[PDB]
C-alpha cells in the first residue's frame, strides 16, 4: 500500500 | 490500498 | 481501495 | 471502493 | 475538510 | 485538512 | 494537514 | 503537515 | 508498502 | 512536518 502524499 | 492525496 | 484525495 | 474526493 | 474513511 | 485512513 | 494511515 | 502511516 | 512524501 | 512511518 501507499500512505501519505504523492 | 492508497490512503492520502495524489 | 483508495482513502483519500486525488 | 473508494472513499473520498476525485 | 477531511476525504476519505474514518 | 485530513485525507485517508483513521 | 494529514496524509495517509492514523 | 504529517505524510504516511501512523 | 511506501510511507511518507514523493 | 513528518514523513514516514511512526
Amino acid at each position: 500500500s501507499y500512505s501519505g502524499y504523492s
